[PDB]
């Protein structure tokens, strides 16, 4: 996932 803000969330959450 793009190193957005919520690049945590995106990886751990939304794959």
């Amino acid at each position: 996932c793009r190193a957005g803000p919520l690049q945590w969330l995106c990886e751990k959450y939304f794959g």
